[PDB]
């Protein structure tokens, strides 16, 4: 009786999902297929004002890329069920000779550090970050593929008067309207170039490092890996660490190469008592390649993650959008639990024939009687 | 029935206990005293092999100065009873006109990563930092008082050939042998001085940063504060900030004023599924004065508080030593509790009046039936 449910729910109507095409009801097709049938959320949540889903997109992929969906959204009890729409199919990397591993890593940190924090509040959205610069060179476009622009961090260029990029370069920016903020700070972690025409000798060790004004606390980034831009020697992409800064005027330092700074953040709003955030597993068909970063990212105690044991396999949209076992994990979205835990969601409150372990809520004994 | 109990227990026989004279059984005295009569914790405890407690000392003054006890020990629950060996009644400030409220802003932010920490490993230890110089200066004890002499982080003095304290310094560390490593990264956070006989318009404003040579990450600390050393302008004082290192080589690098560097980091060995630490509040008999700062450091979801509701009003040895409602709190280290929470500790599995909220072990249900 009352066995632990391989479901996501939730223990009042106080939750929130975000999502991706899956709980996107707001998709139009033209054809003979049914109504709604790219979905696994229920239609009947469609108008319950408690999700944020946007087909083609996910919260990494909104943060880094100009592919901008505003996701937004306030609740007790956080679920996700997105990040399949940045995954090694994708294959990006910044550069030719890149890495997409590399890319992997930043998906792994940027989740982990999004999940621990949405344990800890209540509403998140993704903000414009602003800079003042003393000089009169522009944003570049360093970092980009045939289908994907990254943006955030923002890549200022050289300055005309300068002729190589061995130079210190800085720009402030503000950071106010949210108690946190969840902002990029990257490096090229290798042999950078200036340009094609460079001597074969001649790189860059890319450093940068933000600096809080008031406090005087800096946290920085320098390149010490050996790898280039060229086939003989490859390897060289985005390294990403994730900061939870509090508001305030901050300082991008740049000691090499070219400066960065943030462009965007996830705003955090409104602490609540700790809750662990609810992680569905964002996957293709396996005639897709996935990653499991978000996986990676899901830890005790701040994350409990849920997974089918099959291969993602579509009804009728396409091999890629409404799984039955998908449709039955999220199902638990349609009423409340009285206990989420470790191993699944208690429905009852009283008694189970196992323990709840890590259990939120009003969660059942297995003692006898 | 069942509710919950004022107390710090134990799920089964793996628990430790860190604490001072009122938990350490071999302290002696010569008088007409009652045996044992300076202890909180019950005498038959005392060869349990699980409890690390020296008289006079707390794991802050052990970190941080000369009077060392080393501190160690292993358990899947983890409790604390110290603190009060670093207080406001002890008044310490690194200069005659320091700040003891940076101080005690140093005690919280130390105990809030241990105690984060103490609920993600089973052991805990301190270990001595070695550092390879370049230079001749050896090491000054700038930060003392009449009864206190800070040694971690070590000073490094200016070099005989330099004129002032504007010079660039730097020295490594190696950190070895554990998991993790808790070390200080401290600035004096104002206008320092290189010595009394210097003009009155000439300071320094410290700067120190660690950086981790294969990873290439630092994280900096520099002065931002108008306070000095004088009378007229007093307030500057010792900021640390307590880092959480993994092992390997590192550099310290101070642009300004003298290098700093860890002597002694907290070593943790061996992770372990989440599990809460107890803290059990440690103050004075109010005839001194206390702090809070233990609280403070004590979040959920890493940690649960316990506190008696009077004054510490010590029986037989003196006003400050053998507290009845102390020796209470503490006498739940005698037997195994099902379940530890928030509100206390449940001693039965099964059903209780009261829902438990953060419920570690094998908790009850407040369910009818
Ligand atoms: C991080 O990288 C920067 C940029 O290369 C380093 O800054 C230079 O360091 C070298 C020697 O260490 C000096 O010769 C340069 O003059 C430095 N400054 C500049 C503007 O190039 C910086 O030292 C590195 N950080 C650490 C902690 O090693
Ligand atoms: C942290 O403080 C150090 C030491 O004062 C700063 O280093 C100096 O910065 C000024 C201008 O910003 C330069 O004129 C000096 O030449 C710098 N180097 C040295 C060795 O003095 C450092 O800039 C501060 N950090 C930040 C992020 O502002
Ligand atoms: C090419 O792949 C994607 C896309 O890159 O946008 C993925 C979308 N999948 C998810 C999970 O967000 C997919 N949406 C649906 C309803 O089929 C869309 C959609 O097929 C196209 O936008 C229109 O065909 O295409
Ligand atoms: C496309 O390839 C590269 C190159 O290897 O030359 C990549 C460089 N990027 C890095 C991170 O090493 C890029 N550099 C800059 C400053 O834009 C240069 C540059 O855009 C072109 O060579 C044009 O000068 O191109
Ligand atoms: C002066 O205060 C202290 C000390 O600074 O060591 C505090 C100790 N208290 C704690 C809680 O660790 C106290 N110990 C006992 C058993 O009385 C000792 C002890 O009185 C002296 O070492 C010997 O009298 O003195
Ligand atoms: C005792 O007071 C002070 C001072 O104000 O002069 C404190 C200084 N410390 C700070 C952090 O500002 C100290 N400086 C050094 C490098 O040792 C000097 C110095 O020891 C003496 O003046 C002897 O030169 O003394
Ligand atoms: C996203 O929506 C939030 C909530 O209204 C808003 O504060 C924020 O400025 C929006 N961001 C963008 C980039 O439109
Ligand atoms: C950035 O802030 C610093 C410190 O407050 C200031 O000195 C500098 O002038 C600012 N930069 C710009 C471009 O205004
Ligand atoms: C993710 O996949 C890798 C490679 O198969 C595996 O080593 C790792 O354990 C996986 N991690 C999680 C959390 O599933
Ligand atoms: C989820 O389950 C599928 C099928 O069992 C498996 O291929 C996938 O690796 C699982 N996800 C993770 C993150 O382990
Ligand atoms: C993908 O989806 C189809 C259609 O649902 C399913 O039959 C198949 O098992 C899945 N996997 C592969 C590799 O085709
Ligand atoms: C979930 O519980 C709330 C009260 O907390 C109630 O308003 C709501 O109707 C419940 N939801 C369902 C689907 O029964
Ligand atoms: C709960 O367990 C205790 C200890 O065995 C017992 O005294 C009590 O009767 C039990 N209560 C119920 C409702 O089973
Ligand atoms: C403290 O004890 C531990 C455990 O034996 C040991 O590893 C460590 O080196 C000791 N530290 C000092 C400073 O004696
Ligand atoms: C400290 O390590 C750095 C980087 O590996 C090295 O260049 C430097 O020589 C080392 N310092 C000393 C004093 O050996
Ligand atoms: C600690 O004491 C201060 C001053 O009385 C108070 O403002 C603060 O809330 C206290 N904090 C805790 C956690 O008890
Ligand atoms: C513990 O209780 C005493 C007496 O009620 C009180 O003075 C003290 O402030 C409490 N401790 C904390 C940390 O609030
Ligand atoms: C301190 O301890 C004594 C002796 O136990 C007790 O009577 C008194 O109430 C306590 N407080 C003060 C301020 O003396
Ligand atoms: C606590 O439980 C353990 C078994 O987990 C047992 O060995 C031990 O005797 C118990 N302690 C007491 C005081 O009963
Ligand atoms: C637990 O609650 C459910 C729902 O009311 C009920 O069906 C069941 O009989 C209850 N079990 C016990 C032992 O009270
Ligand atoms: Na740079
Ligand atoms: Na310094
Ligand atoms: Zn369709
Ligand atoms: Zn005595």
């Amino acid at each position: 009786f009352n066995e632990p449910l391989n479901i996501v729910s939730h223990l009042n109507d106080d939750w929130f999902l975000f999502g991706d095409a899956r709980s996107d009801c707001t998709y139009v097709e033209n054809n003979g297929h049914p109504k709604l049938d790219w979905l696994d959320l229920d239609p009947k949540l469609c108008n319950s004002g408690r999700i944020s889903a946007k087909s083609g997109n996910s919260l990494f992929r909104s943060f880094h890329f100009t592919d901008f969906y505003n996701y937004s959204g306030e609740g007790d009890q956080v679920i996700f069920y997105e990040g399949v729409n940045f995954s090694p199919s994708h294959g990006f990397k910044c550069l030719a000779n890149g890495d997409n591993k590399i890319w992997m890593g930043n998906k792994a940190r940027f989740y982990a550090r999004l999940y621990e924090k949405m344990a800890q509040y209540r509403s998140l959205s993704i903000v414009t970050v602003s800079y003042a610069y003393g000089g009169n060179a522009k944003p570049t476009s360093i970092c980009k593929d045939n289908k994907l622009t990254l943006n955030n961090p923002t890549f200022i260029s050289k300055e005309s008067n300068y002729a190589d990029y061995y130079y210190v370069s800085e720009a402030n920016f503000t950071l106010q309207g949210c108690d946190e903020f969840i902002v990029p700070l990257c490096v090229f972690n290798g042999h950078s170039r200036g340009s094609s025409s460079d001597p074969a000798n001649t790189y860059y060790m890319d450093s940068q490092m933000y600096y809080n004004t008031v406090t005087g606390v800096f946290y920085g980034f320098n390149s010490t890996l050996d790898v280039g831009t060229t086939v003989q020697n490859p390897g060289l992409d985005l390294t990403c660490s994730y900061l939870a800064l509090s508001p305030g005027n901050y300082k991008a330092v740049s000691l090499e190469f070219l400066l960065s700074l943030p462009s965007k953040a996830i705003c955090l709003l409104k602490p609540k008592r700790f809750m662990p955030v609810q992680v569905v597993d964002s996957r293709w068909n396996s005639t897709r390649q996935s990653d499991n970063m978000t996986a990676v990212a899901c830890q005790l105690p701040y994350c409990f993650f849920r997974n089918t044991s099959a291969d993602y396999s579509g009804d009728t949209h396409d091999v890629h959008h409404g799984d039955l076992y998908f449709r039955q994990l999220l199902s638990g979205l349609l009423y409340n639990v009285s206990c989420i835990a470790q191993q699944g969601a208690f429905l009852y409150n009283n008694v189970s024939s196992i323990w709840p372990v890590y259990g939120y809520g009003h969660c059942p004994t297995a003692a006898n009687i």
